[PDB]
C-alpha cells in the first residue's frame, strides 16, 4: 500500500509533546510561504519551537523558509504560525508536507490561513497584488498524489470529502469589504490556484495551459495542506502574494527566477502583516 | 528503483488454477461491479461465490458498498464470473494490484470484460439515474506515470505498445444502442467519454470545468486501468457508468458530493441494470 | 521515504573519467536518438563505439530500435557523441535514471545537447515524414511530480529552481529555418509544441482532441526530460521530432497506432534527417 507512513498515535504524541512544552492554545494556525515569514514579527508573547525539536516533524529546506513553529496572539487571536513549509519537490511525500495539519487539528485549531508565492497567469495582476484563493485545481491529485490515498482514518474525516466549498466563503466576503481600510491603489484580487509540482518554473506553452484551464495564478505547495485541512473539518482561508508574470509569449527575454520572487516578499511584508492582521478580526470565534 | 509489476506470471497463472479447481465454472464474459451496483449479481443463475480473501493473491475490497466477493454463474445463460467489488489506486493499492484480476479472468478463458462504475455527471443533458454507454475515456493519471503496464513488458500477456483508440468495442455498441427500445424506458441510453481522476476527495467547481473543457461526460476513480490491462491481452471490452450525482460547478450551490448520495442512487438503479445488463450478454459473441 | 536521485556527484564523475580514459573523442555535442532514427549514426567518421553494458552506472534499452551504444566521432567535421537508444519511464525506469547521461556529457566536456526523437502528429497539417523542430514543451508528468530534479538539488550541476520559458536555444532555431528558405525547399520547416506523456500504451481519441486543445503539435513519450536536466546544468538545447504517425482523432477510422509503423517512417526518412542534421550541426556556435 501507498498509504500514510504516520499511525493516528504518532500525530497524538506530537500534539501532546507540544501541549506539555507551550501553555498556548491555538486557534488559528498560519502556513507562512515563500519570503513572508516576516507575518511571525507582529506576535505578541511568542513562543518559537525549531522544526527539528519537535518529535515526528519533517525538516525545512528551500530558501525563506526558516524552520520554525511559533505560538503567539497575534492581533488578540491566539495563533500557531508555520515559519517555512515543506514541498513536494524537495522529495517529500505529500503524507508528510502536510504531517502539521492533523497534529494542528488535535491542538484545537479550528481555522487555517494558507498564505503562499505565486506566478501570475491573469493578465490583470501585477506584481505585488494579493488575491484570495476562490479556489484550487490540484494538478498532481489528479494523477494520484493527493495527501488522503491510503487507508483512510475516521479520527479526522470521511473516506471521500468534497472540496467544492474548500476556501471559506463567508472569511472571503468579509476581507473584500475589509480592503477599504488600507486604502491601496490597487484592488484585492480573487482568483483560481494551481499548484504544480516544480521544482523548475513553467515553459510558455505550460503558461498557456494553465491559463486555457482556467487559473489566476500559480504555484508549487498549498493544495495539499487544503485538503488535509478540509478532511478534518477546519475552516480555511487562503491567499497568494503575486511575485512574477509568468513568462507568456517566446519574444520576451525575462525568465522567473527565486531573487525576483524573494524581493517581491521584501517588498510586501508591510502590506502583509497589516492584511493579516486585520484579517485575524473577521475570524469566527470558537463554539 | 525498477517501478515494475509486482507480480509474476507464475502468480496470475497460481490464482487461475486455484479458481479453476474450485468451481466447475467456465467464464466466458468477465463484469466488474462498482459502487451501488452490487446488485448486478442478483439474477445469476447456479450461483457460486467466493471471497476475496480466500482467493491466492487476490487483493481486498476496503470501499463500503464493495462486498469483496468473486461470484461465476450464469446470467441470461452466458457464463460469467462478477467481481462485486472493486479496487481503487486511492486505496493505497498500485494500478498493477487494481488490475490483477483482469489477468487472471483472460488466464480463466474470459474474452470479454463488461466493466461498471458509478460517475459524476459532467454533461448538463445527464440527469441522475442515467445509464451513459462508455464511448472513449480520458485517462488523466496515465499521463503522468501512473499506467497499469509501466514497467518490463511479458508478451505472454500482449504488446509493449498496445493501441487504445478503439478500446470500447464498436459493434456492442451499435447492439447496446439498438437493443434499448427492448426496456421501453422515458429516457435514451446515454453515450460519453469517461475521464479517471485518482480521488479520494471530490472535485472542486474548477476541476468541475477543467474536466468539462477537456470534453469529459462523466468522471470517477476506477475502470481506465481495468480497462488498458484488458486491451493489452486481447479481451473485448464494453463499459457503462451510471451517473448518480450532477457534479458541482458553480460557487452558490448548497449540494456537495457525498457517498451515501452516491450509494443510494446506485440501489435506486438497481432493476434498470440487471435488466440491461441480462439483454446485454445476447449481443456478445461466443468464440470460433 | 525521501523521493530522491540514487546517484552521488561521483558515480557521474567516475563514469565520465571511465568514458575519457577509453576514447581519446573530446566531444562538444551530445545527441540522442529516439525510435528509428539510430540511423544517424552512420555518417559518423573516426567511430569509436560503446554498449551501454561495459559502460559504468548506465542504464539499458529494452525497446526495439534502440541499439544501446553510445558511439564517439565526428559528424561533418565536428566532434560529438551519440546516444544511440534512449531510456524511457514506461521501461520502469525513475527520471533521474533516464536522464543520468546528460549530466555525464555535462562532465565530459559537452555544452550542447540535441535531442531527437518519433513522435505522433496532433497538427492536422503535419504529414508523416515531416520534421518538427521543437521550440517548447508540455510536461503532463512533471505537473504532477514526475521531475528529474526532484529531492535534494546539487548546486555542483545548477540551481533549486531553473527557468525554462528559454528551453530551445532562439538562435539555432532561427538559422535551421532561414538555411531551410536559404535551400528553396518545397516542403517548409514544421515548428511546434512537443507533449510528454508516459505510455507505454497510445492515446484513445479523447485524449488526442485533450492534447489538441492544450496547444500540442506533436505527441512522445521522452525527450522533456533530458532537457530539463540539460537547462539545469546550462546545456544549450535542440530537439526535432520526426513526425512517425497521425494520431487517430476520429471514432470512424480503423486505423490504430502501431510501433512497427514508428520504425517504418524512420528508415524513409534516412535522407531528409542526414540533410537536416548537416543543417543544424553547422548552425551550432563553437566554444570560445
Ligand atoms: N510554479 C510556479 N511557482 C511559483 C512561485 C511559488 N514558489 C516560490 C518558490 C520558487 O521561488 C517555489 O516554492 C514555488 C512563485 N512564482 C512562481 C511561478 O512562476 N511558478
Ligand atoms: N471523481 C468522482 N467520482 C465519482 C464517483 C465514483 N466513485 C464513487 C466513490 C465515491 O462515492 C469512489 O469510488 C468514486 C461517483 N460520483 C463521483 C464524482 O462526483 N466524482
Ligand atoms: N505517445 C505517443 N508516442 C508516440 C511515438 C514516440 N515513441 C515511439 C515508441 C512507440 O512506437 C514509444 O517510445 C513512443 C511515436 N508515435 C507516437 C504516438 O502516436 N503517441
Amino acid at each position: 500500500l501507498m498509504e500514510n507512513g504516520y499511525t493516528y498515535e504518532d500525530y497524538k504524541n506530537t500534539a501532546e509533546w507540544l501541549l506539555s512544552h507551550t501553555k498556548h492554545r491555538p486557534q488559528v494556525a498560519i502556513i507562512c510561504g515563500s519570503g513572508l515569514g516576516g507575518l511571525t514579527d507582529k506576535l505578541t508573547q511568542a513562543q518559537i519551537f525549531d522544526y527539528s525539536e519537535i518529535p515526528n516533524f519533517p525538516r525545512s529546506t528551500v530558501p525563506g523558509h526558516a524552520g520554525r513553529l511559533v505560538f503567539g496572539f497575534l492581533n488578540g487571536r491566539a495563533c500557531v504560525m508555520m515559519q517555512g513549509r515543506f514541498h513536494m519537490y524537495e522529495g517529500y511525500p505529500l503524507w508528510k508536507v502536510t504531517f502539521p495539519v492533523r497534529v494542528f487539528h488535535l491542538l484545537g485549531v479550528d481555522t487555517l490561513v494558507v498564505t503562499n508565492a505565486a506566478g501570475g497567469l491573469n493578465p490583470k495582476f501585477e506584481v505585488g497584488d494579493i488575491m484570495l484563493i476562490r479556489d484550487h485545481i490540484n494538478l498532481p491529485g489528479f494523477s494520484g498524489q493527493n495527501p488522503l490515498r491510503g487507508p483512510n482514518d475516521e479520527r479526522f474525516g470521511d473516506r471521500f470529502p468534497a472540496m467544492s466549498d474548500a476556501y471559506d466563503r463567508t472569511m472571503r466576503q468579509r476581507a473584500l469589504s475589509t480592503w477599504k481600510q488600507m486604502g491601496e491603489q490597487r484592488e484585492l484580487q480573487e482568483g483560481t490556484y494551481v499548484m504544480v509540482a516544480g521544482p523548475s518554473f513553467e515553459t510558455v506553452a505550460e503558461c498557456r495551459v494553465l491559463q486555457k484551464l482556467g487559473a489566476d495564478a500559480v504555484g508549487m505547495s498549498t493544495v495539499p495542506e487544503v485538503i488535509v485541512a478540509r478532511h478534518c473539518g477546519l475552516r480555511v482561508f487562503g491567499f497568494s502574494l503575486i511575485t512574477n508574470k509568468v513568462i507568456m509569449d517566446y519574444e520576451s527575454l525575462e525568465k522567473a527566477n527565486h531573487d525576483e520572487v524573494a524581493a517581491a516578499g521584501k517588498q510586501a511584508a508591510q502590506k502583509l502583516e497589516q492584511f493579516v492582521s486585520i484579517l485575524m478580526a473577521s475570524i469566527p470565534l470558537p463554539d
